[PDB]
């Protein structure tokens, strides 16, 4: 019979299994003298749900248009009001069958009117820099052709299209196509023509393409020079001129420059360029260097490099994948003001004015295709593309695309073939595709463990035990003897590691160390820079960012695309923060006795002249003595004592017993960078001369008894409860053993291996741990000294329905100033429950306190949080913030803040001071409780309710990283224990 | 030191291991001559949040009462606004330490001042009829004692205490105490005096006790009668008479009476007597039966019995465990009028008042003893009380209590000793105690498997398969072949089984089947006769029940209480429907020639001359032919072939083929019973001449094509979905395919066995079944008859991120008047999902159309509800009603109103009439989508929205008892598979 459906013919182009049809050549994206015309700006967009309903009403020569509204482009149009932004990690939006698309599929119809000049003729040509995910053009009513790879570029021919004057661009942009199957990255959805739209002369006798090969001979100091030019494939006639070397040579020659300053992310050492024809000059930026694997070991100018990285994606909270140019260059420079060296383009290449930025700035460059399969791995990779003879065509179009665009950068210094796309015929014929093209830059690519087609060994989370195996060269033996041996010989590569996700990463450290114990180990990139939260804004006033599901989502990953060491808007997480002092690239270890200071060089090319050291010794009033020393260049990999002056150790030598004083030195720039000012701070040390153990107050006050109450001293207790009610007059509302915590999105992580992979969070809530019930045992007041009494109020925790607790004894003494509390907890039973010993987050007290904080004020590390797997960032000294710049604006609210490593705090409430001393404790302070804390989704739902929770605990449990890879390691687990700790209480006005 | 802390005596005795001190010596509930005052009435009370803060102000005395105001004894308290309910089922509310209590245990002081007139003199007691959970009491304030043992009654002596006129009673009641880690049962927690408080004068010369001994000699048809009767605990002169015998005997002599009528649950025959001493005389009901096992069967009058049983607790919605005598009495008929004939008085001693209904109306009772330790089993036992020795005291003491109580009564044929109180040394001692008080009643204990202490074997939820084995005696053996050897020569009996919570119990008719084939099958108790709900009232109007967790809870189970054949109010659900049927005591199966039916009486001691047998035939019209047929009485156990008069059978001769009529027989109450009047249905039977299979329509019609719609006869199409908007008018906003429903109580429980046991639930929202989505692959017309044609709609169904799928296609046609509607589906891949095979819920379509139903009709199973696995209710028939009505009043709403074995249905939208008919099929229609439903905690979540919801299934899956016990058998499970069914629609006016 007759067929009656609508939309077929889009649907079947929607179902193509090619590459994009009717454009140019792939080449490099290149500065050229050519006229131009950016098209960006106000286009008018006409969104459809579907193929079936998308109206053929001749639309694209723009005349009398039915339902079009101005939009911007680039754009990614849900972040303006059409359909709504979706977020899913590994899962597909969609029923996966490919080649087909869901007839729920957005179609966004847009359309410019523009002017060409004269200059436009009689060639030129249109080009996209990225349609996601599937484009169809046309120009003054006839079709150019197609787009596929959405973050890839796209040009078409329109000589003899373009008319002089007045021209009418038509985009129909479908989301969904068979290429959304193999663009299943972690990250939002969001369709649109999200980058520049650029009209383009091409005159005659031009240059369509120029392959920069600059190589670095390290022993003798040459450049290894040659300038490619070509035109329509066919290598051209073009003079390259270098003004700064004193060269001219013909494009196509190798020449060997004898000396060129060589390029690395140290010292990103650019030589300007030009390759000339008669009708075109293009300009480039040129760094020498060279790239090659040598003993197991990745090298770049003859020197193995360590990658201090993240995982760039491009998000903005507003614009989508549009990410505005000024917000490109701010972060670049925030890593760079970081530590970070390295940048992993996951999963895709970037914007193409990405690159010179990285060349210009110093970044060694993953640059990665334009691929990700992940979500056909939970059906066993039946139907993966990537080993589908049917998608080879259009997966080496993505990987030729790629390297085209590129190549002519020195910040790229490996290519990779994309991300979680499993192993296959594809992935080898990309491999292939790349190594004959450009052999100059090793291949990359995680998803086969066994190596067969790439150069690096990479993995993502593998343990810091099994890291250390690999950095031994002791890592198991493939099955396979040949591949066995190719992989022994490659270095190895973190291409993802210590995931950022909320309070965290734990872990970083350990992996550091082995990074600069084992040459093999090339380092690391963190997953990942960004989270992505998208801006909601509430009909009050107030800003949150939104995750996964808060767009009407049927299938999402919640608060997985916030995982990053920035926010949205680039402002730091405390793990940047703690990054930037894991990976810092020298070391300065301050002695004991404040003589000096060793420092190590830890770069791999530039020596310590562009720092200056600084020093300084504080103490409770200020700083006493502090200067800058002189220290001789320090060769990279090399390292010496430097001195310091001798009033520092004086200083020293004459600090009054338990007196606290902190010497920091610091190695800070000496001069203005391209990324930084004078005087940031790369790395610092510390020695510190601690605060001596409080004198617990003399018992010299006795206990009075009333009916309902007991005074000792400034303290009064419930007497049915045994707890205090107020101290020196600040309300005490409650106080009791804190055991857990708001879990973290780690700690909603499974616990991988062995018999029970309940995430922490909920073996905390199977145990009871978050519903603590106290059991009074008595109260007892005992002869103290001098008529003077101690207070010991003895009490059982435990929580419904569980037989296992803990006793805990306070022991009140007080000499009318401060009050000196000791805590005493013993496990009673056994900590077992559903068949699994339970691990407590922490050993501590919370007081609640009727009263509002304003300022908290500390002497231990910070300024921001640290645990005892974190917290490297967090330096020795004296620290006071307003109360809710304590807090940690995670997206998620979860357990933060906590400052570890406390001596004492002082809490300003009101008129009224509450300070606490004692051995080290960890302090945290909210206005909100730690139930509210846990049901809150999003930070609006935390509400100041009056009071003060303040923790002071004796024990904190790490944080790790178990939402994507290691949980806590061994050493800051907290298994149930017996503990004992002093504090010492006084409130002063 | 000094101790300082508060309530130390008061907490001291709250954790007594001991049972109360100061009562007098358990005995029966009597019905006396001596002078009684209820003191039930409105009292004073004063709630205090746990003894340190419990005033010690002299308030026994009544003077001057500070903080007191008026509530209702008995009550339970928390019902009447004083702190809430909390429900949990297995899990302790308070930390698990016995003998100690929380610190938050609410204290309820009680007080009433009642008058005391010459007849309570010189000697008199009060009695208390039930305390939860400890009472101590003061007269005049003078202490009587305590109370122990929240179920069981307490009698003081108050001679000398009680003054004549004024007198003042108070009591203090602690909610928790050392007795609540034995009073564990799953249900709400309830504090009060929610039982009788009784003045009681005890006369000189008077009775005490009395312990009716009334066996039957089923042999000779001699009464085998004693009756003792006590004084201080000695046996006293008395004389016994008995009217209706022409006996007059002395109390401890037993006599031979030559005939009696012997009592049972079926004829519960109750001689009025008498047993007087000079100063007392005590009235009696007296039921000859004896009890026996013997051939591992248990026997009552020489007969094995089978026990048509539920599990009664005492709640009521409004007043917590105060049960009003006329909601007892009203919901023990509507036991009986649905065929009910044993209760077991789960897990705790009834109200005293119980008894004699229980006699009157006739039940075999399980009176289970008020012990149950369950939350002790997560801990492995460890501290359970049952094991203790410091425990044996209190628990004899209850099992003294609960026997002495109501041992005089014949309804009680099994003493039980409590319940999921595990193994151990103080169970055999209670059972020890009983033997030797009471050997006329066996034991029964199902927490001890090894039925070492016990004389019938008992299980909870054992398979339908288990069953089977032990009722063949083949059943693994015990260790211990002394123990095996004895519980092979037990009965069996199911304590609790079919677990009635929400849409079921399925699986009941594969039990009853092994109850009738195996003679050691006793029977079965469901769980339970009851929901536990509490009504709720909001701002409104609006009542529903509330579960766990709806009153502040810490820790509690949800809707685990609401797990009942009735509602709260007593209002049937359909299992209970469904079970009456199950157990009917009769079996009719009517002939398929329409000439008799055979009859079976399956009571155990009655004929049949109580009923009277109607016969009745229905068409279309209405009934064609009806009457009553004499049949002479048939023995217990005996069946016959009862003949219908000849026009029936010329009746069913002559009908015309295909069309349908339905022969039902009944037997219906001759005569009004205690229990029903006459004209109630106890027993019925079938037997349908069913409907043709309707003739598809012509396809004379063809179909008419325009730009955006197809027109097939009284259908309109969108053309680009290919699926109706309207037929005959009728709006259609969807229609696609299910696989999924919104999860019942069941599928929400854990699938035990084999590697999988998510429950159905989590396997269908990991599979995506309630999130399907459908692609459209083709829409063709086709060559019908004479110029018509026919329409399909090619589609396959999905859901995001899966690769399996299901092609459906749609094949519509018409020849203007009706509507052919074909559908075929047929699965695309394997539909597996992590791991494991998916299971369906139905094979069906969804119709969601866009203006309301007010009534539904339908040919086929009803009224009620009917799925695979349940149904047994549900007769042949034409039904009709109201929307509202279709559906179940569950308290959370799930999946319910399925009517199965649909032949055609009518909905009424307006003046509108859709007509479906077809193959049988499943029929539901809802004003709600299954989203609202699944997603309604309560029913005032469920909101109509305009549209009609119409299911038609061609499949469904059962619905089983998986929340606790066997889920769907095999046998009613639904794989994935292919399937196609035909549908006709016509819509008329
Ligand atoms: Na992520
Ligand atoms: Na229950």
């Amino acid at each position: 019979g007759r067929s009656l459906e609508l939309g077929a013919a889009d649907i079947q182009d929607l179902e193509s299994f090619e590459a994009g049809r009717g454009a140019l050549p792939a080449r490099a994206y290149l500065q050229s003298d050519a006229p131009r015309l950016s098209l960006n700006g106000e286009w008018q967009f006409r969104l459809s749900p579907g193929s079936r309903v998308a109206p053929d009403d001749g639309w694209q020569l723009g005349e009398a248009l039915n339902g079009f509204e101005s939009l911007p482009v680039p754009s990614s149009w849900p972040m303006h009001g059409h359909g709504a932004p979706a977020y899913t990690n590994v899962q597909f939006p969609f029923a996966v069958e490919p080649p087909h698309v869901p007839e729920a599929n957005p179609i966004g119809d847009h359309l410019v009117v523009f002017e060409a000049g004269p200059e436009f003729f009689p060639h030129a040509l249109l080009r996209f820099d990225g349609i996601e995910s599937a484009g169809t053009v046309w120009l003054n009513g006839v079709e150019l052709g197609t787009t596929r790879g959405s973050r890839l570029a796209h040009e078409f021919d329109v000589s003899g299209i373009l008319e002089q004057g007045e021209n009418t661009l038509a985009v129909r942009v479908a989301q969904f196509s068979a290429a959304s199957y193999v663009e299943d990255q972690d990250m939002w959805w969001l369709p649109g023509i999200f980058r520049d739209v650029t009209l383009q002369a091409r005159p005659a006798a031009g240059i369509d393409d120029v392959f920069v090969h600059a190589g670095y001979d390290h022993i003798t100091g040459e450049g290894i020079l040659k300038v490619e030019a070509s035109r329509g494939g066919q290598a051209i006639d073009a003079v390259v001129r270098v003004p700064e070397l004193a060269l001219e040579l013909a494009a196509g020659t190798e020449v060997r420059v004898p000396a060129v300053e060589p390029w690395s992310a140290e010292v990103p050492k650019l030589y300007e360029a030009a390759v000339s024809a008669a009708g075109e000059s293009v300009a480039l930026q040129i760094g020498f260097r060279s790239i090659a694997i040598e003993d197991a070991q990745f090298k770049v100018n003859g020197r193995r490099i360590l990658l201090r990285g993240v995982n760039r994606h491009e998000h903005h909270p507003r614009l989508g994948r549009v990410v505005p140019r000024d917000v490109v260059e701010a972060e670049l420079r925030l890593m760079k003001q970081h530590n970070i060296n390295a940048i992993r383009t996951s999963h895709y290449p970037p914007h193409p004015q990405f690159l010179a930025l990285a060349d210009q700035l110093g970044f060694y460059v993953v640059l990665e295709c334009d691929l990700e399969t992940h979500g056909f791995e939970s059906a066993g990779w039946a139907q993966n593309p990537s080993d589908d003879p049917q998608w080879e065509d259009a997966l080496v179009d993505r990987m030729r695309r790629t390297v085209e665009r590129d190549k002519n950068h020195a910040s790229v210094v490996m290519w990779s073939l994309g991300n979680e796309a499993g192993t296959g015929r594809n992935l080898a014929a990309m491999s292939r595709w790349t190594k004959d093209r450009d052999p100059s830059r090793p291949i990359h690519y995680e998803g086969d463990w066994s190596s067969e087609h790439v150069d690096v060994y990479s993995r993502m989370y593998a343990s810091q035990a099994e890291t250390a195996l690999i950095g031994q060269g002791i890592e198991p033996a493939l099955n396979d003897a040949a591949l066995d041996a190719r992989r022994r010989a490659m270095p190895f590569v973190l291409c993802e590691y210590v995931h950022a996700m909320g309070n965290g990463p734990g872990g970083m450290s350990e992996y550091q160390a082995l990074f600069e114990k084992y040459p093999r180990l090339m380092g690391g990139f963190v997953w990942e820079w960004l989270e992505h939260g998208i801006t909601v804004s509430t009909a009050d006033g107030v800003d949150h960012y939104g995750y996964g599901g808060d767009f009407g989502e049927e299938v999402h990953d919640g608060n997985f695309v916030t995982d990053g060491l920035v926010d949205a808007d680039r402002r730091p997480r405390p793990g940047l923060l703690d990054f930037k002092k894991v990976i810092e690239p020298l070391r300065i270890d301050v002695a004991r006795d404040w003589t000096g200071f060793t420092l190590r060089n830890g770069q791999d090319f530039a020596d310590t002249s562009a720092f200056s050291f600084r020093y300084e010794v504080e103490a409770d009033g200020g700083a006493l003595d502090g200067g800058t020393v002189d220290v001789a260049p320090v060769a990279p990999q090399s390292e010496t004592v430097v001195e310091l002056p001798g009033s520092v150790a004086a200083l020293a030598a004459g600090l009054s017993d338990g007196r606290p004083a902190v010497l920091t030195v610091r190695a800070v720039l000496g001069a203005d960078s391209a990324w930084a000012d004078a005087g940031h701070e790369v790395a610092w040390g510390q020695s510190v001369r601690e605060p001596g153990a409080p004198v617990p107050p003399a018992p010299v006050e006795p206990v009075q008894v009333q009916d309902s109450e007991l005074t000792l001293g400034p303290v009064v207790f419930s007497r049915a409860t045994g707890m205090p009610t107020s101290i020196g007059g600040v309300p005490v509302e409650k106080l009791g053993l804190t055991l857990w915590w708001a879990p973290t999105d780690n700690d909603l992580g499974r616990e991988w291996g062995g018999a029970d992979e309940r995430p922490l969070a909920t073996q905390w809530k199977d145990a009871g741990l978050n519903r603590l019930h106290t059991r009074l045992l008595g109260i007892s007041a005992n002869p103290g000294q001098d008529g003077g009494e101690t207070l010991t109020v003895r009490t059982r925790v435990s929580a419904a329905d569980k037989q296992y607790g803990v006793l805990v004894d306070y022991t009140w003494s007080t000499d009318g100033e401060t009050v000196g509390l000791r805590t005493q907890v013993r496990r009673d039973g056994t900590w077992v429950n559903r068949g699994f010993e339970v691990e407590w987050a922490r050993i501590g007290l919370e007081f609640v306190l009727g009263e509002e904080t304003e300022l908290v004020s500390w002497f231990g590390q910070g300024p921001h949080q640290s645990y005892p797997d974190t917290g490297q960032g967090a330096r020795a000294g004296w620290f006071s913030l307003p109360l809710a710049k304590m807090d940690v604006e995670y997206v998620r609210p979860q357990e933060c803040g906590a400052r570890s490593g406390s001596r004492s705090a002082a809490l300003q409430l009101g008129g009224r001071t509450l300070e606490i001393c004692g051995d080290p404790f960890a302090l945290t302070v909210r206005p909100y409780s730690q139930d509210v804390l846990d049901a809150a989704a999003h930070r609006p739902d935390l509400k100041a309710d009056g009071r003060t929770y303040l923790y002071v605990d004796h024990a904190l449990r790490g944080v790790g990283t178990a939402a994507c890879g290691p949980g806590v390691l061994e050493q800051y687990r907290l298994k149930p224990r017996d503990a004992d700790f002093i504090l010492t209480l006084k409130v002063r006005s």
